[PDB]
This record gives C-alpha cells, sequence and structure tokens, in this order.
C-alpha cells in the first residue's frame, strides 16, 4: 500500500555528473565515455575547465550539436552505464537529478507538460542537470536543463540539443503557452486510487469518447485519444472499471469538484503519473 | 524558483543493497563494511509472526542457513547476532562501495528519503516524513522489508529507518538501524493500530515561509497571535502543538522574510478557518507538512522574491 511520486534510483546518473567552467560561467555536464555534454550557453580546448570530483579532466576537442556543446575529454568515464538518448513526448514522466557545481543535490520525478515546460525545482547553477528513465539496466537520457521562464517554470533540450517547446537559448521575451492537464495520466492515477482502496468517486455511469472530449476541452484537459484508451486497457482489466466508465467519474469530478474529499491524499486531480508508472509502482519493478 | 518534494540522490545507498534469504523468506539487507543489517523477522515463518520467540528461532540457526546475495555474487556469512529487532550478519567481504555513514534515530516531523527495494534490487526513491504517530505513509509492497530511510547532508549518509511492516490502514512501521522501533509497535502480527495522526505544524509553517520566498503572500493577514491561542485553535484541526523550540527553529526564515513566527501562525489560523477558496500555495490545494524548516533553507534561494 501507499502511493508516492517516485523517482528512479539516481546512482547510474550520479557517476556521470561533472562541473564545466568557461570563463565566468559554471554549470553541469554529463560525462559519458570520452564526451562531456552540457548546454552551449556555457560559452580553445584549455578554455573549458572540466572537474570530475576532485580530478581535473583534459579537454582535447569540442563541437556543437544544436543547443548542446560536446567536449571531447582525454579520459573515458569508467562509471559510464549502458545508455541511450531518447526524445520524450508531452505527458511522459522522468526523474531529474538536480546538480550544482557538478555535485548532485536532489532527485525528483516530474512530467513534460503539454506546453513543453517542466515544473521543476531549479536554482542558478542547476543548468546541465538531466532528466532520465531506467528500463532494466539501460539509462535513457531525455532532458538537459537550460533555463527558467518568467513564471517559474523550466525549459530544456533532449541530449541531442533540440529544445522541447518553442524556446530559444537566450535572454529574450519568452513565455510558456497556456498549459493543459494530462488526461490519460489523471485517469491512470484514478485507477491507482481504486487499487489502493479509494472508490468514493466511482459511479454506475459510462460515457462516449466524443462526449467526454467535449467536457475535457471545456476544463483545459488534453483530448483523450483511442491510443490513451488502449494504453489504459491493463488497468481497466485489473480493476474491472472500463476506461469510458472511469471517464464518467472524471466528468463528475470536473463538473462538481471533490466536496471536501481527497484521492490518494490529494485535493487536486494529479496528472504526473503515466499508466506505466502506475503499473510499475503497483508491481515492484526493480533496477 | 519552484518547490518540489525532493529526495536525496540514492547512489551511495544503492551500492549497499543486498538480498537476504532464510528458508522461504526473502527480503533486503544493508551491507556496510563486513556487516549486513536486515529485519530479524527474516528468520520467521508466517505462522511464527503471531507470537515469535526470536531468541529461540535464532539459536536454531547456523551461518550457512542465511543466504546473502550482492548483485550476482554470493556473500559468505561468518557470524550472526541480534540487536533489538535487527539481525546483523557478519560476512567475509567488506563492501568496497561503503560510503561514509552514521546511524541516527530521528524524531517525528523529521523527513528522509526512502530507497524502496525488492530482492536486493532498488526500484524507486521517494521523500517522506516520520509522522507524529511514528508511522510513515510510504509506498511499500510485500518484499520491500529491509528497505531503508536516509539523509545525505554533505558526503555522509545518515541511516535513520529500516522498513519492517505495514499496518491495517496502509501505513508503515519500522526501526532505526540499531533495531529500536519508532512507535509503540512490535514485529509481531498482533492487533496493532496507528494512533490518531496529526499535522506537523512546524513543517506547515516552514512551507508557508517557502511560499513567501517564492513570491506568494495572498494568505498573510494583519494579525498576530499568542503562542497559547495558536495552539488552542490548531489542536481543534488535529495539528501538533507548536512549542518554543519550533518557534526558535523558525527564526532564520522569519528574519529572511520579515514575517514574525507568531504573525505566520495567525496566517495559518486563518487558512484553517477559511480553507483555500480555489487558490493554491506552491501548486498545492492542501497545507503541506513534509518539508522541515531545514529542508526549506536547503531547497529555497537565500533571496526572497
Ligand atoms: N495489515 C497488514 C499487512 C501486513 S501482514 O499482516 O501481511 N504481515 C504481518 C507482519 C507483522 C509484523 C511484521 Cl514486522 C511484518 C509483517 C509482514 C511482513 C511483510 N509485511 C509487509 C511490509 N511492508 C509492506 C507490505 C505490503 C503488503 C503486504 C505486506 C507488507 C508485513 O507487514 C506481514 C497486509 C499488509
Ligand atoms: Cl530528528
Amino acid at each position: 500500500s501507499g502511493f508516492r511520486k517516485m523517482a528512479f534510483p539516481s546512482g547510474k546518473v550520479e557517476g556521470c555528473m561533472v562541473q564545466v567552467t568557461c570563463g565566468t560561467t559554471t554549470l553541469n555536464g554529463l560525462w559519458l565515455d570520452d564526451v562531456v555534454y552540457c548546454p552551449r550557453h556555457v560559452i580553445s580546448n584549455h578554455n573549458f575547465l572540466v572537474q570530475a570530483g576532485n580530478v581535473q579532466l583534459r579537454v582535447i576537442g569540442h563541437s556543437m550539436q544544436n543547443c548542446v556543446l560536446k567536449l571531447k575529454v582525454d579520459t573515458a568515464n569508467p562509471k559510464t552505464p549502458k545508455y541511450k538518448f531518447v526524445r520524450i513526448q508531452p505527458g511522459q514522466t522522468f526523474s531529474v537529478l538536480a546538480c550544482y557545481n557538478g555535485s548532485p543535490s536532489g532527485v525528483y520525478q516530474c512530467a513534460m507538460r503539454p506546453n513543453f515546460t517542466i515544473k521543476g525545482s531549479f536554482l542558478n547553477g542547476s543548468c546541465g542537470s538531466v532528466g532520465f528513465n531506467i528500463d532494466y539496466d539501460c539509462v535513457s537520457f531525455c532532458y538537459m536543463h537550460h533555463m527558467e521562464l518568467p513564471t517559474g517554470v523550466h525549459a530544456g533540450t533532449d541530449l541531442e540539443g533540440n529544445f522541447y517547446g518553442p524556446f530559444v537559448d537566450r535572454q529574450t521575451a519568452q513565455a510558456a503557452g497556456t498549459d493543459t492537464t494530462i488526461t490519460v495520466n489523471v485517469l491512470a492515477w484514478l485507477y491507482a486510487a481504486v487499487i489502493n482502496g479509494d472508490r468514493w468517486f466511482l459511479n454506475r455511469f459510462t460515457t462516449t469518447l466524443n462526449d467526454f472530449n467535449l467536457v475535457a476541452m471545456k476544463y483545459n484537459y488534453e483530448p483523450l485519444t483511442q491510443d490513451h484508451v488502449d494504453i489504459l486497457g491493463p488497468l481497466s482489466a485489473q480493476t474491472g472499471i472500463a476506461v469510458l466508465d472511469m471517464c464518467a467519474s472524471l466528468k463528475e469530478l470536473l463538473q462538481n469538484g471533490m466536496n471536501g474529499r481527497t484521492i490518494l491524499g490529494s485535493a487536486l486531480l494529479e496528472d504526473e503519473f503515466t499508466p506505466f508508472d502506475v503499473v510499475r509502482q503497483c508491481s515492484g519493478v526493480t533496477f
């Protein structure tokens, strides 16, 4: 029992965090094999100072790929895990290892919002902190922190330097678009509440995907697609509540509220747990 | 900017997780130097749990009855002893990944990170607090026994909790690393219930100061309160009494934001009275109590917005 916002164990990523200094700028880098990846806004080889723990690494080459700077170093990281660079879609979740001066200070779980921002917890010096998922023993790097927007939200790139969202890496008038709730994730979290014995919000009603999408559009909820319904199949079979039956519960929570009640200790409808996160936490998958 | 429930990086603890098997029972152990620490109920069967005599069960065991697995490597047990509700298995190999560490016993209201494990393999990390009723609202399934709670201030890992059991309400109970339970609990399957839980007042206050640091002041009012009047009201909402120690501990945050602790207490009094009215504080519609004054100073900036 219990439902927590759980992050992946960060150990395989901690062994890759280094400090990168170029002139007056100091931020974080990801050391994989003989390359250090970091935001290009950190800007010859000796101008780049790279520190891995107490050891100074020697930069022997440099190149740029989109908004990421790649510093070829002389030493391959002996702690390099099995890894892949993956680009995630909005709604997908990941763990963030927040670092300052190449030293990890915290780990949290979050989701890529539909407006491509992340509601993170970052201070000055956190640039170059990374987002990741673990699938068996392979680390899938999906995010590198670049900046904070005027509303306190964060923007960054995949590990190939491509920004998530209509953002650029520079000081200019940039604003996060109007955000929406990740519907498939709220539904998954309602199924996790049913698994943990919270059924007060269940009703005898069902709905059509068309009728529900008209309700979702009215409450700034992302449209629910047939793919989302198919993805919720296992949770529907485990609890005995059809996806459109759970959609009728969500419609009633949106039109009437919680009425002093909570779901999994929350008075808001939680949208940062994917259908896969719910299955993984309610099964004990290890890494 | 931003405020998240953040856990400590778990890498130093991952390198200590092992699997301990005694007969049919399989749970997690903490491998530090040449000792593996795990719940003593690993020597029990399900039947044994009603009234276990651990001394009688342990005396019938030998070293080779305890199987310890560290990754793909089998560790050899060369000795065993019991300290309160923890079993200590002396092994023939010191853990090369042993970090700098201490065993600390925490008080209610204190927070810590939990590395949840199954079969000696870590699966997730989360942040939580020791509730005033000594339970933890964790996320544990069968096989998670022996998972540990910790804080990592500087490079030293302070181990404060080892998971032992789930109570009938879905909450969890465990011990410090010396085997002493937190709360009036026993490692027996007896009628045990968590006491009535309360909100950690000093933590809610710290979180209100964190909201002021991040630029939110809608909840503040022009009133102050006496400490006693605050407690008379807060006790009616099932809030823990606020002591002079709590007020002293909130001193730095009070000086940083310019809001006296008893003025922040008046805002809390009013928040309990009125509710939120469709508003949120740091993206939350409830009053959050799992961030200590120390956590707020660590996560939030030194400059108030
Ligand atoms: N109410 C209740 C429960 C507990 S029990 O009655 O099955 N149980 C008695 C018991 C008594 C004392 C001790 Cl020290 C340990 C144990 C056990 C050992 C494993 N465990 C667990 C531990 N953690 C999470 C868990 C989740 C789900 C099933 C077990 C879990 C226990 O609680 C077993 C069903 C959840
Ligand atoms: Cl403490």
